[PDB]
């Protein structure tokens, strides 16, 4: 189609998985969302980083292992977490995305430049280190780069990992879940990776039915904050903290109505 | 081949095809006789060789124009309109619509009201900006298309374009009535396999809105054709209005 | 709370159950919704739909249970042609009293005869209004308290497994969230035979409805949430319709209504 | 009684200690990371406390502290005037200094706040002129923590109070509110006070009806001890006054 519906959605109503293997360009995605001055995208990124900073450095969400689900090609969402977690596992469905991440982990000269984001977080954190040291500390924290599929009851396949203290997921489950029972199942699937009492940290868009990568359109599940809270509690978690902001992406990039952050814990049997 | 289609999809005797036809007849009865879809001119698009989709409509439209891509299909229509002995036997279908209508009428009266209402039998192509070519027609109250556009459009942009082309035959505020297959990529006539656009309901909604219509009513049923004839997963019916 | 939020919702965010005993006035509700207008058009569509379901589509059997009847009976008129026995239910005792008055043809009851005449016209004028009303009155065997949020929605009252469960404009008002809604559909499933029919009609994307100046909570679901909830509850949808007609702005903020017919799955 | 309140609510590893730390972290975020800043902040229902102005004084040149109770204001002024009978806020002052990067130590922070507070006034949020006859220039930000729940006997009064507060604000100025959710009472020693048990949706409806657009809204589940209040969590919001 030609913008009539999201790519890979004509038959099913929702962007198929294969669309993320064929048409998700990580370089274009990074160029569009993480790369002029005080744009909507810039403001959203600052708010995300401030929240991750507050969750991981001021609120002391911490432990041995953190798993980042649906990382895409980005690493901004780990910069503060690596201060509180000894080991980070990064995951995405897209092999293209895993490639971009591993290039950045190798500090390949062709990889995306996160320096401005890194400097921002370092300044949030008090300027105790400069950018380079913060980047290398994250590179060292990232122990595994893995394929994942949230809709599967073992989201990482037969890949054995110790139970994690935290699962983080930014801007992923909306794009990954074609309906609210799938969403809830995905949250339950993520639960299989968590220690009892582990932390679930989700950031995503509210009421977004698509997002753009340039002229390429991808489905989003348009959930309100009540639907998100419902799904999280049904999936077996208790919510400690739940926030909404009005700031939205530019219309040329998504039709979201704000974003949410939440911190939850996996309940008892 | 028009008769082969009639034999396979409108055979009589229970069957998935019987059930689909009955639900088609009941939705059109609802649209044209209980609901307020009426007017002076109705145009049916992609009629093929069939008349079942006109049985309730002729109760509400003074004049009807039947169109299709295949002249061979239109010859088959005309055999029934001229009541040739070999023409397809639609009386069990005429009977079932009459009973839906309260047996207000009997078969023969129903068949003659349809023959009188059908005023023109035209060649058409939904992908052209003028779907009827240089044949002029007054602006129509209603355009009707059953099981046509999925077969006619090889992709979703064409589908949207077709809906706009059809709109050019429609007054502002006129009715668009469409019934078609959902998620069907092929349908069979004998062992001849034809292509279909396998679109879901969200894509239909998106195409209709984008072509300049607002949807009044949209229904989907789960009943499909049997495996030997099409791989659809249900059917939709919708009634839309042409925006200004 | 002075309209700022629905009555009974200030603490929880959703109209409490007790509010339906205190503040839901049957006669006011009937005057407001069931007396052209957006409300009349909606009623006409509901009646044409119930006509198609029970008379043309052959949805039929021994026992139908109507859930959340309120004080109304329009939703049973076509049904009593296809069902030997009808059981009506509502959470509100005031509603049940209004129904009992109409069932005994109390002279002070609400007059359904124009609605009755309309349905007799839909059905072919085979009979006139009075005969049809008396067929319905004889068909209604029980009037029962119900609470859709409890796993036995009719409590300990024994009934044979029903052939159909009908629910018009109720579940939205009754369920404060998606999980209660899906659980309520499961509860309703307990009253149905396997392969039994579930027929729901309700508003789309409605967060409140008005009776005069009284504001009641509604659960604002879209068509995909509804389809998802029904399927998780153990049903398979046979047909699902949406219409764009909504209540006038002073009554509710809905964006259309839906109708569906479903069947309780094999186990 | 203002000193009993202070000893009970703001003196180690308890539900109250947890709530206070959440309040300070959110105040720090709003005023030092989010860039809520300007000329004049008006603190509404301050009681005898100052913790809620520690971060704010970094971003506003002038602060006005207000309360319904004269006793509360005299307790507060005892701290502004560095009287020896004042509550010792130093553990709290230290925590905020630690939140801000230890750019300063306490005594500097303490002095920064004392010269920012320009007036100590009476206020009643239910009156259309909450500060009575005292004229103030239009404020950039109105801050109220744990006040409105205690002050309003019902939701319409809650909403009216929020409009009254807006009469002090410039159009496009900030409203910053933190309060209890679903609390009907709170305890000061043996003495029981009444609270409006608002849910979060009621808070949002009241705020928008009073003529603000909400930029962010956060709820936390953490509650006071049962011996203190029967709240079920807390909320924070930052809203803008519409024109
Ligand atoms: N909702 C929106 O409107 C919306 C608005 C703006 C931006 C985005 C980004 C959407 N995008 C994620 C950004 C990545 C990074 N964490 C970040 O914060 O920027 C979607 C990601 O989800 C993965 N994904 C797909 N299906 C998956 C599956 N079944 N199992 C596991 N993973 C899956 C895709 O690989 C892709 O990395 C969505
Ligand atoms: N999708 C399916 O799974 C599917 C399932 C079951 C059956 C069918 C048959 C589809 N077929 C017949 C329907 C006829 C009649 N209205 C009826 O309800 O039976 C489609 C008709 O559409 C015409 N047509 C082609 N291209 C055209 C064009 N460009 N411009 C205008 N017209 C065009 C063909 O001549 C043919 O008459 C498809
Ligand atoms: N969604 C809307 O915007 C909306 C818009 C317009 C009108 C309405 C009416 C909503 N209202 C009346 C429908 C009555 C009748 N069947 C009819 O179609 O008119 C809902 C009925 O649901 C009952 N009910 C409450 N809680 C219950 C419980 N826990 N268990 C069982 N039952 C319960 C109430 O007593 C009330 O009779 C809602
Ligand atoms: N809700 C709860 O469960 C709850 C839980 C725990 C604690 C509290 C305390 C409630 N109480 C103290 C907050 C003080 C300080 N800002 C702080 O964050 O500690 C509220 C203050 O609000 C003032 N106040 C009353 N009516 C007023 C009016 N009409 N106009 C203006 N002002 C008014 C009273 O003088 C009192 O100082 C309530």
């Amino acid at each position: 189609s030609s913008g009539l519906v999201p790519r890979g959605s004509m038959e099913s109503g929702f962007t198929s998985k294969d669309t993320y293997l064929s048409h998700f360009n990580p370089r274009d995605y990074l160029e569009k969302y993480y790369k002029s001055r005080h744009s909507a995208e810039s403001q959203i990124l600052k708010h995300l980083l401030k929240n991750l900073f507050k969750i991981f450095c001021l609120d002391g969400v911490k432990g041995d292992l953190l798993i980042d689900i649906g990382s895409g090609p980005t690493i901004y969402q780990l910069l503060s977490a690596c201060e509180s977690f000894k080991e980070i596992v990064v995951t995405d469905y897209s092999d293209q995305n895993l490639q971009e991440l591993e290039k950045w982990l190798k500090a390949a000269p062709a990889a995306f430049d996160w320096s401005p984001v890194v400097t921002y977080v370092c300044d949030l954190e008090g300027n105790r280190v400069k950018g380079p040291e913060k980047e290398e500390k994250l590179r060292q924290a990232v122990k595994q780069v893995l394929k994942c599929d949230v809709t599967q009851s073992q989201p990482l396949g037969a890949v054995p990992l110790p139970p994690a203290d935290c699962v983080l997921s930014t801007l992923c489950l909306d794009a990954a879940c074609p309906d609210l029972p799938t969403y809830c199942r995905a949250l339950r699937n993520l639960g299989s990776l968590l220690k009892p009492g582990g932390f679930l940290v989700i950031m995503d868009a509210l009421k977004s039915s698509y997002y753009m990568i340039g002229e390429q359109k991808f489905s989003s599940l348009p959930l309100g904050r009540e639907a998100v809270e419902a799904a999280v509690k049904e999936a077996g978690y208790t919510i400690e903290w739940f926030e909404v902001i009005s700031q939205s992406y530019s219309s040329t990039m998504a039709n979201n109505e704000g974003l949410f952050s939440l911190v939850a814990r996996k309940l008892s049997r």
